[PDB]
This record gives C-alpha cells, structure tokens and sequence, in this order.
C-alpha cells in the first residue's frame, strides 16, 4: 500500500521529519556499532545510558543524542535513563554494516553531491572516502553475507588447495581464514594499495602465518605486468571479492579474465563473489543497500554489471561458470565457481 | 511489527540517508528551483544544462524518489507527494547534510572523552553560510520585521551581531536609507564576504564590519562608533552565550558596550523539552544533537526568559517562529 500521489498536509510533515531523523539515526547505527551499544542491546536487552556512557568514556549528552536518533525512527526506545531494543532492532543490527559503509565509510562521497556531480570537476582524484572506515565495515560485510555462499563453494571444490591467490586481498583475512581450514596451504594476496598490503603483512605475521601467505602490490587487471608472475604457475585457487565490477567495462573484463586464465594457468576453481546493479525495481521499493551501492558508484565514475553481464563475459574471457549462489540479500549480489 | 515491516522500514531509513543529502544538494544544482515553477523536469535535459554526470544526476532523483519526494516517469521527473513539504525545509536539509555531515559522520570518533580536546570535529563553513542565508530569511524574517514595525522608533546606527554575509544590514539599509550599518562577525571569511557584498550592492558608505567576539563584545575596538548605535540584533547565534553564567555576563557586557541601544532583537531556536522521539519535528533533533556534540550548551525558551533581567535587559515583545523546532525572537529593552 506504499505509493499514494496525494496525502495531507500532516502526513507531508511526519514524512518530512521522519527523512531528517533517519539521516541522524542512520549514522548512529554506525556508531552505535563501533562504540559496542548495538551489542550491549543485542546481549542485554537493554542499557542504563549514564553507565554506558561512564563504561565507553563518552560525552554523555551526546550518547543520550545517538539514542535519541535511533529512538526517534523506531530502532530503540527510550523509557527514563533506560534504553532498550525497538521493533526494528534486529534488522537494522543485522545490516549495520551496511549503514556503517554508507555513512562512516563514504559520506564525504555523498555529502559532496553538488560537488561532484559537475562534469568540471570528474578529473584526477575528484572524492574522497575513509579507507580505514570502509575496511571495518568490508570485514562484516565479507563475513555476514558472503562468507556462507564462500565456504559452501570451497566445500564443494573436489580438491585440497595447495597454493591460493586471493585478488584485491585487502586485510588478508580471506587467506588466513584460507589457511586455517587446510593447515598445508600456501598464500598469495594481490592489492592495488599500500595501506591494504601493510594492514595486511602485519596481521598475517601477527597471527604466525608470515611462512605461508605473501602479497604483492599490483593492479589485478594488468596482472600479466607484475613482478611476481613466477609464483602464479603453483596457485591452484583462485578468489576475488567484492571488486570483481573494478576489472569493467565489457570489453576491459573480457580482457582481464583472459589475463587472469593465462597468468594463472594451473588455477582450477576461481571463486568470484561480487554485488551486482539491479534492473527495474521500484523507485519506492528498493531493499537497503542497493541505493547506496549503485548511486555511490555512478558517482565515482565507475560502471556496475548486472548479474545477466557477468554471466554473458565467462566463455569469452576464458572460464566456464559450474554453479552460481545468490546472497540474502545484499541487494542482487552472487558467488560464481568457475573453472 | 512482522518481520516484513521491519524490513521496510530500515531500507526507509537507509534510503531516507541518500534523499536527506539529495535535498540540499538539489537546491544547489537548481532542481528544486526547476521543480517549484514547473511542477516537472528532464533529467538529460536538467543534467546538459548543468554540465552534471547525468547517471548521478539520475542517482539524485531515484534518492529523492525512494521516499516520495519526485516520482520518475523514465526520463521525466515529476514533484511527489511529499515536494512542498521537503522543498520549504531544504535549508534544513542542506545544514544537516552539507553543512554539518562530517560533525555526524565523526560520531564514533567524536563521542569518546580522550578525543574532544582542541580541534575535534569539522564542519564546512562555507556550506552552512549557503544554508544560513534561506534559514534567517525563510523562518525568522517575518518575526524580524514584525520587530522591527514594532520597534516604537526609526533606528539610526544598528550594529548586528554574528553578521554572516551581511545580509540583514543591507536589508535593513533598504528599508532605512539612512541608517548606519555595524556588522561584528568572529569569522575573517565572514567580514570579506560581507565586505564585498556590501560594497558591491553600492552601501559601501553605509555599511562597515569589525571582527570581533560578541561573547567578549566589550573587548572589541570600533573607533567608538558602539556608543551610537541605537538598534542591536542577533540573530542564529545566541546560544553561544551560554552557559547561564557566562550568558549573565555576556548579556551585561552588551549592555554595557551598547549604551544607546534601545531595542535589542535577539533571534534562535532553543532546546526542546518532552517532545516524544517518534513525534520529532524537522530539524530539531539535528540541532540538540549536533550542540551537544559539539560540547556547546543549548538553553530552553525558559532558560532564555530566566536570564534576561540579572543580565541587564527586559524583554518586552516574544513572537513565535513557524516550524523550526521552537525557535523565538526577543525583543529586549
Ligand atoms: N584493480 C585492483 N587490483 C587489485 N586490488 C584492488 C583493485 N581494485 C581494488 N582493489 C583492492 O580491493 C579491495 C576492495 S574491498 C576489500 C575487501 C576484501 N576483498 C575482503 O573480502 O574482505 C581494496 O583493498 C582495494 O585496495
Ligand atoms: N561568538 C561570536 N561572535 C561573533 N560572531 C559569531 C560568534 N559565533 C558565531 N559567529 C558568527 O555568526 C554567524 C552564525 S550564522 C548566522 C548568520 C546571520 N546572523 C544571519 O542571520 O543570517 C557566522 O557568520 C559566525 O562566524
Ligand atoms: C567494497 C565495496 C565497494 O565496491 C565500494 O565500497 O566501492 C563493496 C563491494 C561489494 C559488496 C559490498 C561492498
Ligand atoms: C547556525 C546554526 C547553529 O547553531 C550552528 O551551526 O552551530 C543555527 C542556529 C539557529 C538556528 C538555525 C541554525
Ligand atoms: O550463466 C550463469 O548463470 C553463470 O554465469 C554460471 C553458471 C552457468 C550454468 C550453470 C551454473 C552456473
Ligand atoms: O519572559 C518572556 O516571555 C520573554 O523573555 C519576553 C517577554 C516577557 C514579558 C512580556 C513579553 C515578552
Ligand atoms: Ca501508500
Ligand atoms: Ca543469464
Ligand atoms: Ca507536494
Ligand atoms: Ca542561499
Ligand atoms: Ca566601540
Ligand atoms: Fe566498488
Ligand atoms: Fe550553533
């Protein structure tokens, strides 16, 4: 019953009021996160927000503020100095991280709309985002809604891997979590930028895998152009998460999966997992994420497929696709085994 | 609520993110603009004319879309159910977002005690002097010039605290050819823009800027032109007296520095009480919460009305202002 062209003045106001709050309530969630109160609520069912405050080392006025926000569109409630879980506690819980990506993670991106929509300005480096931010809300992300689909393909390889190469490898938890589940296995994390390499390294050597799991910065999409192409012979796994729309345009990704195919040419599984841009959903029907991930991404200037584009790309860039899941839901996003 | 509902409305609110930052962002770029006159717009059409990357042209229409604000007809952009409402309070909208939204981005960061020392958080000043300008002259200039037809006299000098772009002084100019004009703004970026504002508009005669501290006022030099001043304002900036103490003083050194002014027109919103947090009007909670980030106290209209006789004033006119939050104008003798 949701899209009525008329309404009453009252109705225009609560509306109206109700977008400012959730912009304040959004960004709370994110923060709320970070700070530990989605997880004290979670746990608890409920917290005392002085001895939040008094715990955490936090200006107390705002704390009551961050509540407030969250109160204020039906996430908690707020009954004396006690705040506890609201009816949209769990879903907005089960997808802070998505929150937290829109708002800690990228917006400055947004927020400088009027800035960065002018054609004058899309040269250089026209934006900026939190990479530091963006990376703790990617580690959820990668964990809640890929991870399931990503185990359920590694379980079903038919072999044990020797040697994996992970593509845009960012903090090199894939590979850790690679080398925990098959003690033997050799690493090897590609990344395009210094701090996701150093990040990296550190939690590699700090967790005693610095023997098994090396990096190399390099751009995946020239990956035939990198200095440690005489390792790639052994890698007989391939993954990339979560950036696989950065090898676009078509006829670029046609170009880049066959690089990938000879430059790893012992690979039998490569294991792709990607969100993907939607088609035809309802201006006033779109599910969370989708919105942001594909307003954001025009923004910056770069393209995304649909699902139907990946799956047109395989046999040209030389991989054959076996089997496809769909993640629930982060907006229309999939995990492809391909061989 | 079912589990469907909940689903609903958390994508509400994530989308309700990307249209709040639209709002303002399509003020800027002229939509809103575009949309008022015509009822209607073509986004290929809209984005050539603007020289705008048109697949973010489209992302800022679905954005206001996704919560009623347009509605879409392919290229066709038609205003939504919800038009008037948003397009009255993008001001609003804009200081919440481009003006403020690093501030609320921060929060993690900004809440902890260790961090709030020096410089701890940023806002844009230039974006919330854009917004500025349409707030005062949207919500609070029919109370000021109500005041100011009230006022039981022509003024001769009006200094105006917090001058911002200038605009009040010019305007009041207008109105009173002969009238001398003293702005006090903390700000350099402020007076320049005022300066050259004013001198542009041909009041360059009438009209000077001192930088200044108006919570210090009585530290502030300008040639003894003070004492001639017979009209004080204020307008969006005092809350920054506050604490009550400091206010007291503040309040008493205006009085002071001021001797001849007989009416003092002093404009803000103030903190709310017992409004329940699903019935928050527009606004409001981003101005509590934004403040009590910041560190900077926030009085109630009764807070306000308890402090203006110990600190040397009377207040003798109060007129309601329309929907921001509960906001007010004094009048103060
Ligand atoms: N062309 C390219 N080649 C290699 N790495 C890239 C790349 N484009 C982006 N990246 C890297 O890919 C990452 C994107 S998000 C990283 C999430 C990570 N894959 C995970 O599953 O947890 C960033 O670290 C970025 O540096
Ligand atoms: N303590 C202080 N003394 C003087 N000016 C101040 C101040 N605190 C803030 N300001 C100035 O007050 C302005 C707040 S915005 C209000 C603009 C103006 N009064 C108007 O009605 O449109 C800014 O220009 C800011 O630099
Ligand atoms: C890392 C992020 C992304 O592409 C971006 O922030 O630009 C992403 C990719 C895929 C699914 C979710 C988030
Ligand atoms: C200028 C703003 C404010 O207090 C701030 O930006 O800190 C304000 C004050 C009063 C009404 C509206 C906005
Ligand atoms: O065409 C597709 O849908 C996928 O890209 C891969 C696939 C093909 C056939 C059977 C399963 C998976
Ligand atoms: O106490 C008040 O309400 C205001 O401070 C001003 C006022 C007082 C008395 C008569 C009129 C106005
Ligand atoms: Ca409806
Ligand atoms: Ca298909
Ligand atoms: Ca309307
Ligand atoms: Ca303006
Ligand atoms: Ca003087
Ligand atoms: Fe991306
Ligand atoms: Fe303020």
């Amino acid at each position: 019953s949701h899209m009525s062209t008329e309404v009453s003045e009252a109705q225009a106001r609560r509306a109206v009021a109700d977008i400012f709050n959730s912009t304040l309530a959004s960004s709370a969630i994110g923060a709320a996160w970070e700070l530990g109160a989605l997880d004290e609520l979670r746990e608890n069912g409920k917290l005392d927000v002085s001895d939040f405050a008094v715990r955490h080392d936090l200006h107390e006025p705002a704390v009551v503020g961050m509540f407030t926000a969250l109160a204020s569109v039906g996430i908690v409630r707020r009954e004396g100095a006690t705040v506890v879980v609201g009816p949209y506690f769990d879903e907005a819980n089960h997808h802070r991280s998505l929150f937290h990506w829109l708002n800690q993670g990228s917006g400055e991106l947004f927020r400088r709309m009027p800035q960065v929509l002018p054609n004058e300005n899309r040269t250089g480096k026209f934006y900026q985002r939190d990479a530091g931010a963006i990376s703790y809300a990617c580690r959820e992300i990668s964990e809640r809604y890929f991870d399931p689909a990503f185990w359920a393909a590694v379980d079903g390889l038919g072999y044990t891997p020797t040697t994996v190469a992970d593509l845009g490898s960012g903090s090199g938890e894939r590979l850790i979590q690679i080398a925990r589940r098959f003690p033997g296995v050799r690493g090897l994390g590609v990344d395009i930028a210094d701090g996701a390499i150093a990040m990296a390294e550190k939690e590699v050597a700090a967790k005693g895998f610095g023997d098994q799991i090396s990096f190399v910065r390099g751009d995946a999409r020239t990956i035939d152009q990198v200095s440690a192409r005489g390792e790639f012979a052994e890698v007989d796994l391939l993954t990339c998460f979560m950036m696989g729309h950065e090898f676009w345009p078509r006829e670029n990704c046609v170009q880049t999966l066959r690089k990938l195919r000879a430059a790893f040419p012992n690979v039998r599984r490569f294991l792709l997992g990607d969100a993907t841009r939607t088609v035809g959903i309802p201006d006033r029907e779109l599910p969370v994420f989708t919105l942001g991930f594909e307003f954001g991404h025009d923004m910056m200037g770069v393209y995304l497929p649909t699902l139907d584009e990946w799956d047109g790309v395989f046999e040209e860039g030389g991989w054959r696709c076996v089997k496809k899941h769909a993640i629930d839901s982060l907006s229309v996003s999939v995990v492809f085994e391909l061989e």
